[PDB]
């Protein structure tokens, strides 16, 4: 159907816009602390602590599969990156501090992404 094509065009453009948000968010992590999944080889008990791991590479796979239906889903996953880190790591660690910084800097990016998503429909 034509509707299904228009639908896919909007999903495809949502993906274009989310790709740009993801690039901007990941730019705020020059240390690449959040770039890849936490290694279950190097942290064998991680899943005892964190039930839903997340990282930027995993977000990007879902993004390119067009697996984000709206900004809220995308934001949930970003929030998992931050919140998992701030649980597993203690407050004084470079990891926890990097998550605080990423949350603070990313807040700005996501504020304007929400306006753009609403505005463009
Ligand atoms: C570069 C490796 O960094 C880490 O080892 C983790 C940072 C992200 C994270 N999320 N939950 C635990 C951890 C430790």
């Amino acid at each position: 159907s034509m509707e299904q094509v228009a639908m896919e065009l909007r999903l495809t453009e949502l993906t274009r816009l989310l790709r740009s948000v993801l690039d901007q968010l990941q730019d705020k992590d020059p240390a690449r602390i959040f770039a890849q999944p936490v290694s279950l080889k190097e942290v064998p008990d991680y899943l005892d602590h964190i039930k839903h791991p997340m990282d930027f590479a995993t977000m990007r796979k879902r993004l390119e599969a067009q697996g984000y239906k709206n900004l809220h889903e995308f934001e949930e996953d970003f929030d998992l990156i931050i919140d998992n880190c701030m649980k597993y790591n203690a407050r004084d660690t470079v990891f926890y501090r990097a998550a605080v910084r990423l949350r603070d800097q990313g807040g700005v990016v996501l504020r304007q992404a929400r306006r753009e998503v609403d505005s463009i429909g």
